[PDB]
C-alpha cells in the first residue's frame, strides 16, 4: 500500500461524502441484498429465543447449539472466504438465552466476545447483562453446565474490556474469555470517532481473539445486525486492503452484500455505511 493507494481511497471518500451520495448506496445494497429461508427461527417453540421478530438467522448459517433438545440459537455465521475470517453475529441475549449463548461460546470454542450497544437503550432491556459484576463475581448456568467468573476489568472512555474465566462444570475445563464492551455506540448511530472505534478494533486484534487459532469471535449488539455488521464490514475490508496486491480495489458494496448473504440487515443506515468507509481508509494508514 503506497501513497496513491491512500490518495485514492480518500479521495474517493471525499467525492462520495461532499456529494452526498451515501443514500444512494445504500438504497441499491438494500434493495440488492439476498433473502434465504428463516424457518427454524420462525417455529413456534422459537419464539421466547429472539428478541425481535424482523431479525432471524437464515436456516443456511445459523449456529446450532451441540444441545439436543432444542438447538436453537438466534446466531449466524459470516465466513468471509477471501479475507479468511468468521464471525458470528447474534443478537444481544435475553434473560433466558444467557445459557444458550454461553454454551455457543464454548461450543465454537471462541476466545473474545465483542459487545457494541449497551444494557439499556431507550429505556428497555435490549441485552441481558450476561456477565457478572465486582460484588457477584461468579454466575452459574441454568441448564448449561457453564460457570463464567470475572478476572479483571478496565473501564475506559469509549470502551471497556474485562477477562472473564469460562468453565465447563462436568469436565472442570477452563478458558480465558476476552470481553470487549464499545460503550458508547448507540442503536442506529455511529461510534464516537473512527479513532476511537479503530482502538477498539486494534485491540481486539491484538489480543488473538480474531486468529484462525481460535474459533470465530463473537459479536453481538441488540439485534446483531447493525453495529455488528458495521463492525464487521470495516474489519473485513482493512483485511482484504492488507490481502490483496491492489488495495484500492476493495469494493465496499459488494463486501457487504456478501456478508449479508449470511445474515440480513447487516450495516441498518447510511450513516453507518459511511462510518465503515471511513473507518477503512483510516485505518489503513496503520
Ligand atoms: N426494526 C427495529 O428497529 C427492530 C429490530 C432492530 C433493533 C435494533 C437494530 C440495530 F440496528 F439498532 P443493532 O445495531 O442492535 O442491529 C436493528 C434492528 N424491530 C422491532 O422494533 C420490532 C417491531 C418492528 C418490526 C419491523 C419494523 C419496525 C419495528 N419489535 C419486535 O419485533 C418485538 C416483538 C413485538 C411483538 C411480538 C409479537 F406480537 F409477535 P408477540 O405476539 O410475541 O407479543 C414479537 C416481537
Ligand atoms: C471500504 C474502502 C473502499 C476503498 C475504495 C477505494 C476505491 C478507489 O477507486 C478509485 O478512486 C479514485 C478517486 O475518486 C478514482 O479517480 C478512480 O477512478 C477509482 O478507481
Amino acid at each position: 500500500m503506497h501513497h496513491h493507494h491512500h490518495h485514492e481511497m480518500e479521495k474517493e471518500f471525499e467525492q462520495i461524502d461532499k456529494s452526498g451520495s451515501w443514500a444512494a448506496i445504500y438504497q441499491d445494497i438494500r434493495h440488492e441484498a439476498s433473502d434465504f429461508p428463516c424457518r427454524v427461527a420462525k417455529l413456534p417453540k422459537n419464539k421466547n429465543r429472539n428478541r425481535y421478530r424482523d431479525v432471524s438467522p437464515f436456516d443456511h448459517s445459523r449456529i446450532k447449539l451441540h444441545q439436543e433438545d432444542n438447538d436453537y440459537i438466534n446466531a449466524s455465521l459470516i465466513k468471509m472466504e477471501e479475507a479468511q475470517r468468521s464471525y458470528i453475529l447474534t443478537q444481544g441475549p435475553l434473560p433466558n438465552t444467557c445459557g444458550h449463548f454461553w454454551e455457543m461460546v464454548w461450543e465454537q470454542k471462541s476466545r473474545g466476545v465483542v459487545m457494541l450497544n449497551r444494557v439499556m437503550e431507550k429505556g428497555s432491556l435490549k441485552c441481558a447483562q450476561y456477565w457478572p459484576q465486582k460484588e457477584e463475581k461468579e454466575m452459574i448456568f441454568e441448564d448449561t453446565n457453564l460457570k463464567l467468573t470475572l478476572i479483571s476489568e478496565d473501564i475506559k472512555s469509549y470502551y471497556t474490556v474485562r477477562q472473564l474465566e469460562l468453565e465447563n462444570l462436568t469436565t472442570q475445563e477452563t478458558r480465558e474469555i476476552l470481553h470487549f464492551h464499545y460503550t458508547t455506540w448507540p442503536d442506529f448511530g455511529v461510534p464516537e470517532s473512527p479513532a476511537s472505534f479503530l482502538n477498539f478494533l486494534f485491540k481486539v486484534r491484538e489480543s488473538g481473539s480474531l486468529s484462525p487459532e481460535h474459533g470465530p469471535v463473537v459479536v453481538h449488539c441488540s439485534a446483531g445486525i447493525g453495529r455488528s455488521g458495521t463492525f464487521c464490514l470495516a474489519d473485513t475490508c482493512l483485511l482484504l486492503m492488507d490481502k490483496r496486491k491492489d488495495p484500492s480495489s476493495v469494493d465496499i458494496k459488494k463486501v457487504l452484500l456478501e456478508m449479508r448473504k449470511f445474515r440480513m440487515g447487516l450495516i441498518q443506515t447510511a450513516d453507518q455505511l459511511r462510518f465503515s468507509y471511513l473507518a477503512v481508509i483510516e485505518g489503513a494508514k496503520f
